[PDB]
C-alpha cells in the first residue's frame, strides 16, 4: 500500500507511536498510582492488540529508512521471530486483561516492555 | 494519557496517517484496478473501524496545535456530531465488507471519504 519506502516509513513511525500510547498509558495503572478498571483495561488492551499487528508489514522489503536498522533485512527469519515473539508477549497481556487479573496483567506489561528493548536493541538506530 | 498538548497533536496525527492509508489502500479495489478479494476487505475495514473510533479522544480541551482549527473546541457539539456521522459512515462499509457486496463497498467507501472532507473543510487548517 505504499507508494514509495518514505510512505512505509511514515506509516511503521505512525503505527509504532500509537502503541507506545496504547502501551505506556497503562503504565500508572500497572503500579497503582492510578485505579485499575478491568473493563477500561480490556478494552484498551485490545485496541494495543491491534495495533500491535500493524508495524511489520511496512518494513517490506527495500524499505530501508527512519530510525530502522539494515539489519531487519538481512536475516528475515530472525526479525519475524522478533515481531511474532512480541505478540505473543502481547497474547499474555491481552490473556491478562481478560482475565481481570490485575498481577497477571503487571507481568506481562513488564515482559511486553522487555520484548521492545529487545528488538529495538538489534534493529533500530540511535 | 498526554503529557503536554503536543502529545495528543503527535498521537492524533498517527492516528489519522494510520486511516489514511487503511481507507485509501482501497481505493484501486474500489475502481476494479486491483481484484476484489471479499476476506482480505473484510479484515482491512475492521482494521479502518478500530483505527477510526481512536483521534477523537485526541482532541481534549487545551490540545489545540497541529493542523487543528480552533474552532472544534467553541462547538464541542458540532464537532462531535461530524465524527460521529464519520464513524457511522465506517459502520455502512462494515457492513458492506463484512456482506461481500462490492457494490456496497464502492458507495461506502465514497460516503466515508466525502465524510473525511466534510470534517476537514470546518476543521482542519490549510
Ligand atoms: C521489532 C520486532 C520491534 C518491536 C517488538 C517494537 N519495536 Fe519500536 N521500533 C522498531 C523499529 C525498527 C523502529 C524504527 C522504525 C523506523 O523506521 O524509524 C521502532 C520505533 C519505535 C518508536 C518511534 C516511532 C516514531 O515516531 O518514529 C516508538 C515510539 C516505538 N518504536 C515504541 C515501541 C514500543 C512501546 C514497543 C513495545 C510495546 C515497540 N516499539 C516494539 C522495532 C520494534
Ligand atoms: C473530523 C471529524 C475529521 C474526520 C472525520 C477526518 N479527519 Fe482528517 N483530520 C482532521 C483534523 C482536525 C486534522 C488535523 C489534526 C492536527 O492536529 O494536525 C486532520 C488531519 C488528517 C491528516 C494528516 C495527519 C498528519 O500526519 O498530520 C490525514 C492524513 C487525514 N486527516 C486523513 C483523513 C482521512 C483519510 C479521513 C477519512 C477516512 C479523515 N481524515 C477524517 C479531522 C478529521
Amino acid at each position: 500500500q505504499f507508494a514509495k519506502p518514505e510512505d512505509a516509513v511514515k506509516y511503521r513511525q505512525s503505527a509504532l507511536t500509537l502503541m507506545a500510547s496504547h502501551f505506556g498509558r497503562m503504565t500508572p495503572v500497572v503500579k497503582g498510582q492510578a485505579p485499575y478498571d478491568a473493563v477500561q483495561i480490556k478494552a484498551n488492551v485490545e485496541v494495543l492488540k491491534t495495533l500491535s499487528a500493524l508495524p511489520w508489514a511496512a518494513f517490506g522489503p527495500g524499505t530501508e529508512g527512519g530510525d530502522a536498522r539494515p539489519e531487519i533485512w538481512s536475516d528475515a527469519a530472525s526479525f519475524k521471530q522478533k515481531q511474532q515473539a512480541f505478540q505473543d508477549n502481547i497474547v499474555k497481556l491481552s490473556a491478562a486483561a481478560d482475565a481481570g487479573d490485575l498481577d497477571k496483567l503487571r507481568a506481562a506489561f513488564g515482559d511486553v516492555g522487555a520484548s521492545c528493548k529487545a528488538c529495538h536493541d538489534a534493529y533500530r538506530k540511535k
